[PDB]
């Protein structure tokens, strides 16, 4: 489960990184950052400057948000929770 | 279900696109982008400049957020999930 | 239920409107807009300029987000849903 | 439960405050504000300027969001709810 969600999220982020670095001309790290803050809905970034960037962002959000949060929801419940939960056992 | 949510979301976005392009004077693509990042709570955009824009955005958020996420929640569970889930069957 | 959540949300927004208009010197409409985009996590606005603004925003977010989304969750399920749901009956 | 979530959230915020004040050179209050708006996904702030800031923010979001919202979810259901709920008893 966690393994699959991790892969799907990585591929989704790779796609966004490639898109934004090419169309918006961002350095890879910036393109990945943009992709990440977009899909987690944090949004700490100014918007894309090109229409392609805007259209892709619209579609990228609708298709990638469900996945990203599904992953986050498992990362904290099936992994981070026990780590400290089972650790809460005297 | 997915069909209905898709329609309600499209109409909600069309309304926002028409509103922002008229009142804020944005090109259609920008008005749609603004509507989308607003309702998905991504918020990668500077705020509206007019009071009408601000008031509408306030109301648009409260009335459209529940719908948009209801749609996203079905798009990833009733459509995108199986696509890869059933595909996870040897 | 919806009645109570509506009141609690209105009071929460009134408080934020009064705070931001006084401490950040924003016109009432702007202070309300800021309060709304903050609590719905949309965040389409530059940050407060004063330390009081920042500290209050930190606390305002933790105390008001649960309430605001509880309201939104009822506004779309107990009110907006049937309106179109029962209307989906031939 | 609430006690544990409160601690984990405080430590998560302390870490972010120390990181951003050191790497991005922000005053402590600004570093805490940035950490808070990032993890609650409010995002009312311009992005970090350094690559370290961006990389850390990416990881900080994935590891801290689940926790922060788990805390918020308990703060409004196990604490703020009754306060007004039990108070709704004639
Ligand atoms: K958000
Ligand atoms: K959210
Ligand atoms: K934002
Ligand atoms: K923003
Ligand atoms: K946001």
């Amino acid at each position: 489960e966690f393994q699959v969600l991790f892969v799907l999220t990585i591929l989704t982020l790779i796609s966004g990184t490639i898109f934004y670095s090419t169309v918006e001309g961002l350095r890879p790290i910036d393109a990945l950052y943009f992709s990440v803050v977009t899909l987690t809905t944090v949004g700490e970034t100014p918007p894309p400057q090109t229409d392609f960037g805007k259209i892709f962002t619209i579609l990228y959000i609708f298709i990638g948000i469900g996945l990203v949060f599904g992953f986050i929801h498992k990362l904290a419940v099936n992994v981070q929770l026990p780590s400290i939960l089972s650790n809460l056992v005297p």
